[PDB]
């Protein structure tokens, strides 16, 4: 299969340019083509997750432009919940913020249409969506595996009072507040107990906002939306460089800077993983910061033990920097690692193993203890960006390494290898 090799690097320095975030990417089309008026879209994502979005919405009949590098997307608002009957199959390939997303949004009304995607979709849980929204009055169908894409949905969320689990995934949550507005009546969603990834909470929050739409937030236990409203276009917006692709770069200074700058995000983002950059802090590196920019420093690289809760995503960037720290990390509360592109856990402590760390696969955290020296490994992705991304972590050290399907990169980051090499010296 294909495979890239990467020598190893002296020193990293320079500045990159960071690719469109993922996370605002989606919601932003997707309330966007929901919304009245014409909305401008700059420093959008190119990249397969955005680019599902994108072919779903063309497929429900919205209209828009992209200009030559996809960055740039012009959209029509439909002025209003989409729509397609005939069980009209949209193909989300690995997307969760597509899937959850149009899967909750997909209910107004009604409808007859088709979620699906690749193989492991089908095994990302979805049942504390499609019950939250089954008792806001949609049917939903699971035409495979009962709790799991591929769903058949025929509308008919009204409203009312919804609970719905946030333990697993907050994207069932963002999916449920982007549609409870358009909804006829006024919707209570109650979280049954725990919420995991909160700032991606804030993130859903701050869009709807942007589009003209808030609701009552009660300590995120509970949110009050009131039925019956219209989202509108924002005129020109600016997405914000993604925070989790940033990760790497940073990362990658902490151990072999040097300084990095990345810029497109900074002190005012609204993302939760610019806090990637206080661990890096907190293990030793320096971390500058500005109004669009982010930098870090080489110091020095010390384990941790923390609840990496709050950045999930950027969290598997500290597994492989641990392997150039000094002491044992230990990354807790990441139990959803498991359902999520791949099983992260398993994947992360099963390539980590093969470079020589020594590692405990928890339930729900991993422990690292990195070895003398590394030694090559030929890498497996398991479709995963993050595994790619993160593995390429290794070639900071005196040995190459090989990375399987770097392809996979394109889920978020089409670029990743080309940005990592600008920043890559020999001197
Ligand atoms: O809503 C979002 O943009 C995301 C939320 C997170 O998922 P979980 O809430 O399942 O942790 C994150 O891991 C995913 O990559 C993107």
């Amino acid at each position: 299969m294909e495979s890239l090799t990467l020598q190893p690097i002296a020193r990293v320095d320079g500045t990159i340019n960071l690719p469109g975030s993922k996370s605002v990417s989606n919601r932003a089309l997707l309330l966007a083509a929901l919304a009245h008026g014409k909305t401008v879209l700059t420093n959008l994502l190119d990249s397969d997750d955005v680019r599902h979005m994108l072919n779903a919405l063309t497929a429900l009949g919205v209209s828009y432009t992209l200009s030559a590098d996809r960055t740039r997307c012009e959209i029509i608002g439909n002025g209003g919940p989409l729509h397609a009957e005939g069980a009209l199959e949209l193909f989300l390939g690995n997307a969760g913020t597509a899937m959850r997303s149009l899967a909750a949004a997909l209910c107004l009304g009604s409808n007859d249409i088709v979620l699906t995607g690749e193989p492991r979709m089908k095994e990302r849980p979805i049942g504390h969506l499609v019950d939250a929204l089954r008792l806001g009055g949609a049917k939903i169908t699971y035409l495979e595996q009962e709790n799991y894409p591929p769903l058949r949905l025929q509308g008919g969320f009204t409203g009312g009072n919804v609970d719905v689990d946030g333990s697993v995934s907050s994207q069932f949550l963002t999916a449920l507040l982007m549609t409870a507005p358009l909804a006829p009546e006024d919707t209570v969603i109650r979280i049954k107990g725990d919420l995991v990834s909160k700032p991606y909470i804030d993130i859903t929050l701050n869009l709807m906002k942007t589009f003209g739409v808030e609701i009552e937030n009660q300590h995120y236990q509970q949110f009050v939306v009131k039925g019956g409203q219209s989202y509108q276009s924002p005129g020109t917006y600016l997405v914000e460089g993604d925070a989790s692709s940033a990760s790497y770069f940073l990362a990658a200074a902490a151990i072999k800077g040097g300084t990095v700058k990345v810029t497109g995000i900074g002190r005012n983002s609204m993302q939760g993983d610019i806090r990637f950059a206080d661990v890096l802090e907190k293990m030793g590196a320096t971390i500058c910061w500005g109004d669009d920019y982010i930098s870090c420093t080489r110091g020095e690289l010390n384990a941790i033990d923390m609840d990496m809760n709050h950045i999930p995503d950027a969290a598997m960037t500290i597994a492989t920097a641990a392997l150039f720290a000094k002491g044992t990390t230990t990354l807790r509360n990441i139990y959803n690692w498991r359902v999520k592109e791949t099983d992260r856990l398993f994947a992360m402590a099963t390539e980590l193993r093969k470079v020589g760390a020594e590692v405990e696969e928890g339930h729900d955290y991993i422990r690292i203890t990195p070895p003398e020296k590394l030694n090559f490994a030929e890498i497996a992705t398991y479709n995963d960006h993050r595994m790619a991304m993160c593995f390429s972590l290794v070639a900071l050290s005196d040995t190459p390494v090989t990375i399987l399907d770097p392809k996979c990169t394109a889920k978020t980051f089409p670029d990743y290898f080309e940005q990592l090499a600008r920043i890559s010296q020999a001197a």
